[PDB]
């Protein structure tokens, strides 16, 4: 629990350009770990905000025409500022609109972490038309998808699922913490993207240990919240998750973390 | 509890074009019953999304110029795709801006359910019990009508039913009624003329869950009620449903 | 607890033009005290809504080009309707974009209450004839001739010939996004269409909110910022005069 202590003490300003369903929950989850969220979407204030921020999250869950040019512009402003970007290509596999936009974004800017579920990351890389020799209709595992994506974008890849996978440089790790109740809370994965942004501390090429810790804090909090005697389902789980992020300590972290290399 | 079982197993993709105050809660409510919510507002992806979706909710609670043309366009896309529309004309009686828009929408697309409170549905058909209003509206639009109130009324074809479940705490949670629109969408399974039994089950699941949540020892008011509602939707079983449902045919 | 009884009985329509992170919580908080929130942002319906509303909140937390001109237009519609405006210049000190906009709004329209933290209000008054919150609030009052509410560890209100300091609340409030945003809404709920509100209304609004927060954080089921938020809403819903009078902490009153 190294980096979480620093979040709690430093209160990193974490800019979130995220979807309209999850803004409150993402901001609350960032506040619970001690970060300082700001949902700023105006390009007119990006240069000022970004100079003093520690990371930017771009999540395209409710992407519309209102957002497209602005997201590209701020991504470029983040690059120029040296502000690391976490990119969550929500539902990219569901439409050509989203596929085209994500391709455009990742041709326009260097991001620092790309985070999605297996189907999202597979759709990204399938659309690239680069993966000569790979059958995409075959049942590719998340580790394989993550390493292929890493080869394409040379950017840390985080694939969420029953087990989570992180690939950064030549290290790949698999994490096995969490709760099924997380899929039953709409902001959960989207919040994770914001939590990962919270752990970056302005590092454009984050250490894999930061990413391991971000994902593990979230998932272990979830596991603990779901065990709480007052957790009665996905509704009461959400407040308990935030409480459990707020209170998570090193002892619980170390006792619960389930990680495997390769 | 027939249709709920199907939602739980089949995880129906339910598209929601809804208001800015209730997106999260609507999504969460749909997740608690097993549905798969998607708050897609871009007309550019409607054709692709709608081909695989089971229903569309259109709720105009926070209608602005940004939304107007897009809502008309997606309603037409839904019609073309055979995707049933649930329409919630939130606060239509409060402004000529809303009244004009709702009139334009209902001249531009066939919807599958129109849901509102008595004043909303009255405003639609005007510009007085709920049963009478609902039947008049049904005559005009030839679409299922759900009027929420102390008692809820459903009219579909030549059948009208009154349901008497719920809690007073629902009125103190913003977007309770908005979420009920989404739950109704979740029960449609791509039927553009839904069975009245599906509509009865959608409203009853919601209002029985509300009743039961408000009886929970840990319900201390409208704040704690909302998490408990979601828990209760997640846990609702047939035994509770059948013991608690209060329905009368008109 | 005079005004709160009235809000519970009369159910004042309270229009909120507020930021995207806090809409749901703001509406729920207004519902909890018995107000009727409406998050109407369309200028096309402002004249009709405002004739029957009791107040308007304008909060610029998520200000973008989409909002700028609409906010100016609706503020003018409110002024023409006699509808009091509560203005929350969220993070105005953080960008020239927000500073310039707040300067434009306040030139264009008269508001009834300006609510912010000390850094926000200080940023508003920064380019003027020219440290503690009371001093900042009095300077702002001299410039805008409008009630000023400065939130902080202790809250300050200045209106008319009086300045007061209040000392209620919980540290868990800072860990709930939009607690302060919801407070702006609660203040709007206490206005009852008075464009020059009585300081007693403002004191009651802030005190109801912060006393509820204190009480909710003492609840045995409050385990952190997540469970606190539901309990805050429950405690606003149930707050009574006895608790109010026993807990209110008014620290200083000047003039
Ligand atoms: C976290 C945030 N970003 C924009 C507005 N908000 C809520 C007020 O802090
Ligand atoms: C339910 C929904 N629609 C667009 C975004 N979201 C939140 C979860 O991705
Ligand atoms: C509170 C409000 N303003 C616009 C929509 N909503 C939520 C449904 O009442
Ligand atoms: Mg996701
Ligand atoms: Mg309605
Ligand atoms: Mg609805
Ligand atoms: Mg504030």
């Amino acid at each position: 629990m190294n980096y979480l202590n620093n979040i709690r003490i430093e209160n990193p300003l974490t800019i979130c350009y995220t979807n309209d369903v999850v803004k409150n929950f993402t901001a609350n989850g960032l506040l619970s770990i001690g970060a300082s969220p700001a949902m700023s979407e105006a390009p007119e204030e990006a240069e000022e905000f970004y100079k003093v921020a520690q990371a930017l999250l771009i999540n395209i869950g409710t992407l519309t025409a209102q957002n497209e040019q602005d997201i590209i512009a701020i991504a470029q402003t983040a690059n120029e500022a040296g502000l690391p970007i976490v990119f969550d290509p929500v539902a990219v596999g569901a439409s050509t609109y989203r596929k085209q936009f994500c391709k455009l974004l990742l041709k326009s800017a260097k991001v620092s972490v790309i985070k999605g579920n297996a189907s999202e990351i597979l759709a990204l890389i399938d659309d690239t038309a680069t993966m000569k020799g790979t059958d995409s209709d075959a049942n590719l595992d998340a580790v394989t998808i993550a390493k292929k994506a890493y080869a394409i974008y040379k950017t840390a890849i985080v694939i969420t699922g029953k087990e989570d996978v992180i690939v950064q440089g030549d290290k790949a790790i698999v994490l096995a913490n969490g709760s099924p109740l997380l899929a039953r809370v709409t902001g959960a994965g989207c919040l994770l993207g914001g939590i990962i942004a919270g752990f970056l501390f302005r590092e454009t090429e984050p250490d894999i240990e930061a990413l391991i810790e971000a994902v593990s804090v979230f998932n272990i909090a979830a596991e603990v919240a779901a065990e709480n005697e007052n957790c009665g389902g996905p509704g009461t789980f959400s407040p308990l998750l935030l409480d459990t992020l707020y209170h998570l300590n090193e002892t619980t972290y170390q006792q619960r973390i389930r990680i495997q290399e390769v």
